[PDB]
């Protein structure tokens, strides 16, 4: 359980992406985790198709630009036996008809692991496994206009999450509660710290970050 962790440094994270005006954070989150877990199994980092997820994973109970869960996406790739590359199946930001092509598949998974609902367990996973899909409470002006430092919103909810993101590490600064999660959001590089956000860690599961954490098995 190193005191600090950043999976970017290890070649597990792709660049920050833009979801645009569409309810598909859950897709970006899930390709984030799959990107890293594939990169652990194979050492090739390949960007994956959110459009594929948005378009094709209705049967798993996702709902395109109207929402879905990372767990349904991980299911979809198991159910479907593959997921296409970003290059082969580019992000359109609407919801179209399934064009999944099995010949351009680059990732597959054998299920997913739901993390216990605690920050200690999250931290283990982030340190042992790689980047983790999580859901957070992002329904606040403060998040929307975030810019730097350690995000703390007194109004944030431990259990009512409305946005999926990726945890790519954690660290601490240099008075009292100094610790944070390194979180990769999908709103383009403009937003906050290069598209990233240093969420408050170990302050009572702030924004519910530890509350629906998972990753795929590959
Ligand atoms: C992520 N972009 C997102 N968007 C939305 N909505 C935006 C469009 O208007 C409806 C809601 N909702 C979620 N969301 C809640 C949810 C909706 C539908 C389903 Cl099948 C599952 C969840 C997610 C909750 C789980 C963590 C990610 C956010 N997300």
């Amino acid at each position: 359980a190193p005191r600090s962790v950043d999976w970017r440094e290890k070649g597990y994270v792709t660049p920050v992406k833009n979801q645009g005006q569409c309810g598909s954070c859950w897709a970006f989150s899930a390709t984030g985790a799959l990107e890293g877990q594939m990169f652990r199994k194979t050492g090739r980092l390949i960007s994956l198709s959110e459009q594929n997820l948005v378009d094709c994973s209705g049967p798993q109970g996702n709902e395109g630009c109207n929402g879905g869960l990372m767990d349904y996406a991980f299911q979809y790739v198991q159910d479907n036996g593959g997921l296409d590359s970003e290059e082969s199946y580019p992000y359109e930001a609407t919801e179209e008809s399934c064009k999944y092509n099995p010949k351009y598949s680059v990732a597959n998974d054998t299920g997913f692991v739901d993390i216990p609902k605690q920050e200690k367990a999250l931290m283990k996973a982030v340190a042992t496994v790689g980047p983790i899909s999580v859901a957070i409470d992002a329904g606040h002006e403060s998040f929307l206009f975030y810019k730097e430092g350690i995000y703390f919103e007194p109004d944030c909810s431990s259990e009512d999450m409305d946005h999926g993101v990726l945890v790519v590490g954690y660290g601490f600064e240099s008075s009292d509660n100094n610790k944070y999660w390194l979180v990769k959001n999908s709103w383009g590089e403009e937003w906050g710290m290069g598209g990233y956000v240093k969420m408050a860690k170990d302050r009572r599961n702030h924004c519910g970050i530890a509350s629906a954490a998972s990753y795929p098995t590959v």
